[PDB]
């Protein structure tokens, strides 16, 4: 049975409230989820022999949140090829601005980069007009979670 690091980058919290939906909804399943609010290399290592996934927004002008800049620079430079790495990716986000995800599109980018190999397509919700991120979120971690193990 599999093992999920779920890692997050968030400065509001919207999209770690679905990251600890995605852990509740793995675990649920039977598969050994673990979410990460402050994530580093360092957490993200004990799953390239395994599984992984990326809950992720948007800041400053189009940038990576602060939160995973540290997680993005270090899978980046200290990591580099990842040809076995399988995952997938929901993002977050404002829909009013041309930066729609482009946040968590980066983290997505920083591993098809590196030849990782995605087990779905990524979700990108627009909390703007989207109040309720759970609905939209929640039956895409229940059927990601079917492809696993
Ligand atoms: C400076 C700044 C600009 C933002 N502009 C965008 C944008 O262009 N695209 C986007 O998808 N999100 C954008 N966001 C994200 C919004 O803050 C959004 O409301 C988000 O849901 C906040 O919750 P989160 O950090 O948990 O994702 C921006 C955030 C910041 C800090």
């Amino acid at each position: 049975m599999a093992e999920i690091g779920i890692f997050v980058g968030t400065m509001y919290g919207n999209s770690l409230l679905v990251a600890e939906e995605a852990e509740a909804i793995l675990t649920a399943q039977g598969h050994k989820a673990t979410v990460f609010e402050d994530p580093e290399l360092s957490d993200w290592l004990p799953y390239q022999d395994k599984y992984v996934l990326v809950v992720t927004s948007t800041t400053g002008q189009g940038d990576l949140p602060d939160s995973i800049v540290p997680l993005f620079q270090g899978i980046k430079d200290s990591l580099g090829f990842q040809p076995n790495l399988r995952y997938g990716v929901i993002a977050l986000g404002d829909s009013s601005y041309v930066n729609f995800c482009n946040g968590g599109k980066q983290f997505d980018a920083l591993l098809q980069e590196q030849s990782a190999q995605r087990v779905g397509e990524m979700l990108l919700i627009d909390a703007s007009e989207n109040p309720e991120p759970e609905t939209e979120s929640n039956p895409w971690v229940e059927h990601w979670g079917t492809l696993l193990s």
